[PDB]
């Protein structure tokens, strides 16, 4: 029936750094990668901070010809994906090409290259256009680049869910892998809205923190000083691998991804319930997906945006889902370094959940210094703990009331 | 794996305001195709398209709910709000959780995009719109109509630029199939014709620019096509776990029987000649559906009118059908309805199904003089009457994405 998935290359850019594991001694750090923003101008703007990817070289990867054609989210992705095959040691040939596809998905695209066409419409005329605007701002170039440069013939999409983009990017490829549409897939998320439609669009909304004065204890899950999240750039990809083709080729396998959920909480299109009551549906289609008792989860990593009601509704859904188990296992948000990726969240934290247990560490919940009311799980506050962990669960929950649960557990 | 069938579908198009006006126009080879009027195309080359006409928000949400909401937002709630209520489908506390909603897009909200750009431009970040975010954005057809409805079943939106529509029906079939849901709500809508639409594909040289006869302007397979005509719309399909559909006595218009995907791994924006990714998408399909090609009458074209594009598809199918090639009918009513882009797949897998109710293959109108090469049975001109059994739905797309759709009569 269905067939096992093994994690066995990871590929990141993020706020703490242009790979994978400079990202991760970061994450174990405590590191903050929010900073007041350098390459726009935002003095008019209620938030003029956020997390941005320092020192990227697209050059490593891409021609400067080449990537002048794409959004800062393609070349983001690429950058992962890229990565994430490298790491793997797969080699693309004609026996495998069909069997390996790509799902890379972003939550708003290419904002910024939208923008900029914009203004040049606007202010100098439809011929001032690129001809390459369309294939540059589209979602799913990500995988369509991918699949040019690599040679990958498989399955080829990318999702748009907002903020569970990279969530489900990789749990929908864990499905096209286990019902053998495919063999490997490189999947995840990448964003860049770091533009002025984007911190104006979400400014707005008063959705961002305005701590402008202390940007890197802007981000602050559960803690009762919390006012809203903080806007991130990067990506992050994953090769999911059948696992006895994995096995077959003496890949090195990270961790298994045995669990996947989807729910909707079909209640508001920007607020998550109080009692995160779609966000317990998605984690329990999820476990039972997994074949798991609850008591079997030792680290969650939350989707923790640091917004007074997602941050509580998460802790709700939690007590639903695991009892009187919530207060053994640890649950933390890396959003409190990294910020918030969007689209891109999920793929990172998946990522980081992996890591978590290679290492067996939770990362820490930084900014925690005093937790909200009923907001007392072990948060991980401050600093990375060791502990025993089998299995680990991510979380993102998006506008429209998207949910996703991914499910990764050691591999023996 | 359980079956799948249609049991509602919804649409809007350059053809009409639902389904069953649309399919007359496509029986009767009715052009939708005209000179633009929403907005003023008079310095561009390309002038004309396929707009929804006389389209009343008001019958489906608030006019706060519209404000709120990019036109293919409310293009895609149309579709499938016409969808579920021509299902008959009732949703209760007992059926929530297992009724899910997978509409995508391949553009988005371009024209939402450009208006707040301008309020940027000229004021600053305080004239954008505090719901810019959740009413621009792409999975907000499948948010809304969760939210409006109560669906709690999975969530999600597809963007893969021309093949949206093909993909979001065929994951949305898989998700029943394999039992994480009995009902899903599928397709894609786009509403692209701004500035920045007609302007990026201008800018490519990707559209015909025969302005002096818009209705003759789309056309697949003739050797004088000069790109493709824009269009917009949204197309959607209540996909039905069968013994579900049975139990509740609904009428199944046909069987979703198969799926494939594939990449070209070739050019981003142009097919391979051979049409090789084309081929290995329809053979996947087939496979997935446990069919001989021989099994298949009809198929509806991706067919764009692009000179690369309309020959690839022709190279694939005789390459997938080999002298059944000669034997099946292939037609595209983007010929009429020009190119719906990320709803193409969605309105096309409408017609497919229409196609195997009415036994009737659609045709390719203005196939005045065919391309060297294009000698199948096109559908030239008119509708024609033949027995299909199984209808096949293709859609191309940008990055060479490729996705391949098989339904079949259901007894
Ligand atoms: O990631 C985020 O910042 C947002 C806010 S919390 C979550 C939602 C759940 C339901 C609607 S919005 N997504
Ligand atoms: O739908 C369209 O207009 C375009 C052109 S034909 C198809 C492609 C296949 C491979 C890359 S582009 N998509
Ligand atoms: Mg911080």
């Amino acid at each position: 029936s269905r067939r096992r998935v093994v994690i066995t290359g990871m590929g990141m850019l993020s706020p703490l750094g242009l790979d994978v594991p400079s990202s991760w001694e970061g994450i174990l750090a405590g590191r903050s990668g929010i900073a007041p923003i350098e390459h726009m101008d935002l003095s008019a703007y209620s938030t003029r901070f956020g997390g941005s990817v320092k020192g990227f070289n697209v050059e490593e990867y891409l021609s400067a010809k080449e990537a002048r054609k794409l959004d800062l989210f393609i070349q983001y992705g690429l950058a992962a994906s890229f990565q994430a095959v490298r790491d793997s040691g797969l080699e693309v040939t004609d026996a495998n090409r069909e069997r390996i596809g790509v799902s890379m998905g972003s939550g708003i695209g290419g904002l910024t290259n939208i923008e900029n066409n914009c203004r040049s419409l606007f202010e100098q005329g439809p011929r001032r256009i690129s001809p390459f605007f369309v294939p540059g701002s589209i979602i799913n170039m990500v995988s369509g680049f991918l699949s040019i440069h690599l040679g990958l013939q498989g399955p080829n999409y990318a999702l748009t869910t907002a903020q569970t983009t990279g969530t489900h990017s990789i749990g929908m490829a864990a499905r096209n892998i286990a019902y053998g549409e495919a063999d490997v897939m490189v999947a995840g998320g990448s964003e860049m809205a770091a533009c002025g439609l984007g911190l104006g669009g979400f400014g707005a909304a008063r959705a961002l923190s305005t701590r402008n004065d202390e940007p890197t204890r802007a981000s602050r899950p559960w803690d009762r000083d919390r006012d809203g999240f903080v806007l991130s750039d990067g990506s992050g990809a994953l090769v999911l691998e059948e696992l006895e083709h994995a096995r077959a080729r003496g890949a090195r396998i990270y961790a298994e991804l045995v669990g996947f959920g989807m729910s909707g909480d079909a209640f508001h299109m920007t607020a998550p319930p109080e009692d995160g009551a779609g966000a317990a549906r998605c984690m329990k289609n999820a476990l039972r997906d997994a074949g798991l008792d609850p008591r079997q989860v030792d680290y969650i990593n939350a989707h923790g945006t640091s917004t007074p009601a997602g941050d509580i509704a998460e802790i709700a859904a939690v007590k639903s889902v695991f009892g009187e188990h919530a207060h053994a296992l640890s649950m933390s948000s890396t959003k409190s370094m990294t910020g918030h990726l969007l689209g891109a969240a999920g793929a990172v934290e998946a990522i980081f959940s992996v890591l978590a247990l290679r290492d067996q560490v939770a990362p820490p919940t930084i900014n925690l210094d005093n937790p909200d009311e009923g907001c007392d799980l072990d948060l991980v506050a401050h600093e990375a703990k060791p502990r025993k962990i089998d299995v680990a669960l991510s979380n993102s929950f998006g506008f429209g009331g998207t949910n996703g649960t991914l499910v990764f557990r050691r591999f023996a």
